């Protein structure tokens, strides 16, 4: 009969999954596979992924199916699967990222050689990015405002695809052996080799089920403005309404999010012509995917045509201090600790630690900060992470590491939550503990230089030098 495989990579969901819906159409058997290579990334990313697969597996059970988790690399695994399962249809959600496109072109050639039809559908982005690039003339818009103009002229988005249900599955069945778990089951972090003794309950549980619950809560919060919210101290904490990791893994469809937001706006504001500001989260995301898709050096400075060639410092010791939250600036270190422990920090917290590392204090390449966020951050994939780091560092498209935190959370509770060694300090000194008298340091049981490091730069001197560097660079921008 007709034996189909849907290959999950992103799009880790059953709702709005047109590739999977089309693949099941006219198929006698369906197997959903995730190809896992744990030896080819921080532990919170692995955990989030595994939880996404457990959720997918549980939701597939409802359809008399299971997720097949296969170890290895797609180029080695799919030829054997095509033969051992007699596959003639393989579906994927389209991946616009350069190395994804290259991988998928290689797989499509194997599938062509084996007599397998490849179904590719766009549903990780709102638009066909290639059509945006055609509308701008063959080059991506390199400013957000130009991106918004292009997008506002595009044909309206079609409805998200129907969720896979039993009436959709129909006659299509999944052949299952009794030892499915032993051979195809979702592994634990331990079975990938990680110690989990230090881990607590995940602040960001993976999965489509979690995503659809959060989407509902997110919309209620927006219904009880549609303008960009203002950050306060509470905004720094992970929110039960946060959607960004779910959008990054495809647990939540960006198109379903778009339609629900539009429906809420129309119900609350009573106009069918909402401002594109309603969609800023999704359109910035779409902007960077568009910028990145045809630029295989998007995550690099040298050889990247859109990146200013800035002579960054090379300083592995300062880089590691920043990455490990040992800068001696409690605001910076608390943010980097939350990122390390939980996998998410507020975007203005991102601005602060990125400015500190790059154009503000340490003059280290944005490429280095990007790699750290890649390991630790749940919601930033290759295109978004690179684009955001170039944007922040003034490389394409000055935060005070004391006063920003002090203005955001003057009582210092954010610091005390993530930097316990500093809990004894009073508010007057919690953001600048080097300024506390030796008496206050001793009472706080935290000698600066012993129990918590001294600040790694003088901010005023470092920012003054770096602000002059960036002014001179842009005063001669064509040189760079
Ligand atoms: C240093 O790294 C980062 C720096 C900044 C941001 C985002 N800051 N967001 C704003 O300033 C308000 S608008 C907005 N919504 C977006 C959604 C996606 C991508 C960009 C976005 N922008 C600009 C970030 O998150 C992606 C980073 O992580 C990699």
């Amino acid at each position: 009969g007709v034996n189909a495989v849907h290959w999950f990579r992103k799009g880790l969901r059953l709702h709005d999954n047109p590739a999977l819906k089309e693949c099941i159409q006219g198929a006698d058997t369906i197997r959903c596979v995730y190809i896992l290579d744990p030896w080819f990334v921080g532990i919170n990313r692995w955990r989030f992924l595994l939880q996404c697969l457990e959720d997918l597996d549980a939701n597939l059970r409802k359809l008399n199916s299971r997720l097949f988790v296969i170890r290895g690399q797609p180029a080695d695994v799919f030829p054997r699967l095509f033969k051992e399962w007699n596959i003639t249809k393989l579906s994927i959600e389209y991946d616009s990222e350069p190395f994804g496109k290259e991988r998928d072109a290689a797989i499509k050639k194997l599938a062509t050689e084996a007599g397998v039809e490849v179904i590719v559908r766009i549903s990780h982005t709102l638009y066909d990015l290639d059509k945006i690039i055609e509308l701008n003339g063959g080059q991506p818009p390199l400013t957000y405002k130009r991106f918004q103009t292009l997008v506002s002229k595009m044909e309206p988005l079609e409805m998200p695809a129907d969720t896979i249900t039993s009436d959709v599955i129909g006659k299509c069945m999944t052949p299952l052996s009794d030892d499915h778990d032993e051979k195809y089951g979702v592994p634990s972090l331990e079975e990938l080799g990680f110690d989990t003794d230090g881990l607590s309950s995940a602040v960001w549980p993976g999965g489509e089920t979690e995503a659809l619950t959060r989407l509902e809560r997110h919309l209620e919060r927006k219904a009880w403005n549609f303008e960009r919210p203002r950050m306060n101290a509470n905004s720094l904490l992970a929110s039960p309404t946060g959607l960004s990791p779910y959008l990054r893994f495809g647990c939540l469809s960006c198109r379903l999010f778009y339609f629900k937001l539009t429906d809420l706006y129309k119900k609350v504001k009573k106009n069918s012509s909402p401002p594109l500001s309603l969609y800023g989260q999704l359109l910035w995301r779409e902007f960077f995917y568009t910028a990145a898709t045809n630029n295989p050096r998007f995550d690099k400075m040298e050889g990247n045509p859109i990146c200013v060639q800035i002579p960054w410092d090379k300083n592995p010791e300062a880089l590691a201090k920043w990455a490990e939250g040992r800068t001696g600036f409690p605001w910076i270190d608390a943010i980097m600790t939350q990122l390390r422990q939980e996998g998410w920090i507020h975007h203005l917290a991102r601005h602060a630690v990125a400015c500190f590392l790059t154009r503000g204090d340490l003059w280290i390449s944005w490429e280095e900060g990007m790699k750290v966020f890649e390991e630790l951050l749940l919601d930033a994939d290759w295109s978004i992470n690179a684009g955001s780091w170039m944007w922040l560092s003034c490389s394409s498209f000055c935060y005070c590491p004391v006063g920003f935190g002090r203005r955001t959370d003057p009582n210092g509770d954010y610091i005390r939550r993530y930097l316990p060694v500093l809990r004894g300090f009073p508010a007057k000194y919690i953001y600048d503990p080097w300024n506390a008298p030796e008496g206050i340091q001793k009472v706080a049981k935290c000698l600066i230089g012993v129990n918590y490091p001294k600040p790694m730069v003088n901010h005023a001197e470092a920012s003054r030098l770096n602000i002059e560097r960036m002014k001179q660079i842009y005063q001669q921008l064509s040189r760079y």
